[PDB]
């Protein structure tokens, strides 16, 4: 997807609060971004890093600008607003970019579905029904990609519905989007969630698909291209 229009600029002070940013623009000035990540944003909120950010247009809201990337002081992008995973993998799987998505006939988003909502839902004539679960990757170290960034016992509860999904004969997959790039391999955070790292580790055993693409980034736009190597 491409940002419109196209973002602009600026240098970080500070993260505070968890959903503000101060930050500098070219001409000095200070101004406060919100910011869409509730996490801890790891790597994506030193200090001095440039950021890029949108302008909502037509809202009377009190920061109608929004932090969208980190360009970190070694180069590397960063899409810090996750809440563009879910548009990005819908993208990538129509255009075909995901080819193990490939060769469904509809694309449902948002299906509840138990007595539990899965991010899309995958449908075809010949085939059993498509379950993709889609989490963000912003953590690395160097070239590592990790998730979770700190525990999570929503994503394990996620993790554990999916591999229901698969005991009842279904196609499941976990989808993980890698927002940095910097990332070229991709693993669990066995050092920060145990739990979780096991936990993916017995649904592959169970037959859950593990999944990791990388989006090529910068202050024009994003695209999920390249498939990530996985180890559990
Ligand atoms: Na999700």
């Amino acid at each position: 997807m491409e940002f419109s229009p196209p973002l602009q600029r600026a240098t970080l002070i500070q993260r505070y609060k968890r959903f503000l940013a101060d930050v500098i623009t070219p001409d000095g000035r200070e101004l406060t971004l919100h910011c869409p990540n509730t996490g801890a944003m790891t790597g994506c909120a030193t200090p001095g890093d440039t950021v890029w950010y949108s302008t909502s247009d037509n809202t009377k809201r009190k920061y109608p600008h929004t932090w969208e990337l980190t360009q970190s002081q070694s180069g590397a992008f960063i899409c810090v607003n996750t809440l563009w995973a879910n548009r990005l993998t819908k993208e990538a799987i129509l255009n075909e970019s995901i080819s193990e998505l490939s060769g469904y006939s509809s694309l449902k988003s948002e299906v509840k579905y138990g007595a539990s909502r899965i991010d899309f839902m995958l449908q075809a004539d010949s085939r059993p029904d498509c379950y993709i679960e889609v989490k963000s990757v912003t953590l690395a170290e160097n070239e590592q990609g990790y998730f979770p960034d700190a525990v999570t016992e929503r994503g394990q509860k996620h993790l554990r519905e999916l591999m229901s999904v698969a005991a009842e004969g279904q196609r499941a997959v976990i989808f993980f989007a890698v927002l940095h790039s910097a990332i070229t391999r991709f693993s669990p955070a066995r050092h920060i969630d145990e739990k979780y790292a096991q936990l993916l580790s017995e649904a592959q055993q169970r037959g859950v698909e593990i999944l990791a693409y990388k989006a090529e980034i910068s202050a024009e736009g994003m695209a999920l291209k390249k498939s990530l190597p996985v180890t559990l």
